[PDB]
């Protein structure tokens, strides 16, 4: 039994997979994203949409990752394979995590058919060779290109 | 933030634990029930419910655990070291996610409001003391038994 | 009871937590601003809006602790335990006076549904990897954009 | 910057100051009075009246003074001042303050206007000397000192 994430909501692992690990914040500010945003909904007695559903497991999945790198600290005696450990929940499975906290923080956002088209347009710029393709990544942002909120 | 995962659904975690933590089948018991009775629906490329949702997420944060057991067995060369880590996994990393398991593919198969009645009436059973506890827990069936 | 002071203008503490504890500007900027715009409205009789209010309460909450560390310079003469008590009126209760003053400064200026976006949009935009988010940091201004002849 | 409390709603300092400074109840049973009556519109997530609004910073700015009484007894190594600079905070800096929850809370309850007109008639009854001045006080209240009830 072979889940894909993404599939459900009209993504694919492959569809994500050209972003580069650069290109998504840190699992702390997705955290903040998430909560500073959607936390009156994601604290809530409602299914919202399946990307609140799919945020709730997730985040909850990182607070249990987060249990275990707390517990090898202190139920480890061995200094070595302490921070071996910690080093793969943070770097390896905190990257999966980014990926799937940064999906679903998008699709509320910017909604779910503009993540998705922005990351086909984005796949073309990636595949692209450096020397052929414009120097700026696309960007997704509520922003306007010139910032400066104004008013209305 | 709290995020309390069976709010949504209408339980808490305070109403499920009224069951005790080793109530729950093996995680391995509980995958191979929903690969039985759910795997098309769960690889389906749809919203079947939040159930559905909801298992998809817990299925994945299972086998991306097993992945770090298979990779604390390679990358430790430390075997006094490496148990304490892969049991943890197995054991209490396991309860958490093996009630939220049982908790989904109960509420696929029975129903959800069935289910929310199954931990109160099972905690009725569960704070009974032992002499006037009938025998029997509760269970969930399917059977109207039709003949 | 717990009060959030943010909850009936429709944001958080943590909205507000949400910036940096350095974006916001001194004291003393965000006084200059209430008074050289919002003056004779904070001054008058009329309540006009919750956010003069807010921002009346704001401002003499602050003329106390400004009372309060002018107090301690004179009648607390133990020079560590004044340092203390002083950077502590200036610095951690100025933090929180600093995001109060300027969230009804600037929604008495741009609105309060954009400043609302604004903080989401700047928080957002800070926490994105610089290459992949627009160069400039976003900014609220009233001055329309290429009015005349430009468009 | 010179802003008066008071002057949106109708008063004014020097009409509060018609009541003498040890009128005003303690910190604690204002506290009291508004986490009784009026804690779940202070809560509220909307603006319910100005009062409110007012009240609202008012139990805020204590807040934060009741966190430098705290932060000061911790974060400070000398008792000599430690002790003297919290005694101001409760006693001097608690004064302006219990005025201002006072007046709110006797207006959100009772009305504003009797309210006013309550320190009008109670500065009439405290500067007639006391040999010509009543027993009994003005008072503020919702039903007379003796109320007939058949259940």
């Amino acid at each position: 039994m072979d889940i894909d994430p993404y599939k459900e909501f009209g993504a694919t692992v492959e569809l994500l997979s050209f972003l580069p690990s650069d290109f998504f914040p840190s699992v702390r500010d997705l955290l903040d994203t998430a909560s500073a945003l959607y936390r009156e909904a994601l604290e809530s007695p409602e299914h919202c949409s399946p990307h609140h559903t799919a945020l709730r497991q997730a985040i909850l999945c990182w607070g249990e990752l987060m249990t275990l790198a707390t517990w090898v600290g202190v139920n480890l005696e061995d200094p070595a394979s302490r921070d071996l450990v910690v080093s793969y929940v943070n770097t390896n499975m905190g990257l999966k995590l980014r990926q799937l906290l940064w999906f679903h923080i998008s699709c509320l956002t910017f909604g779910r058919e503009t993540v998705i088209e922005y990351l086909v347009s984005f796949g073309v710029w990636i595949r692209t060779p450096p020397a052929y393709r414009p120097p700026n990544a696309p960007i997704l942002s509520t922003l306007p290109e010139t910032t400066v909120v104004r008013r209305r």
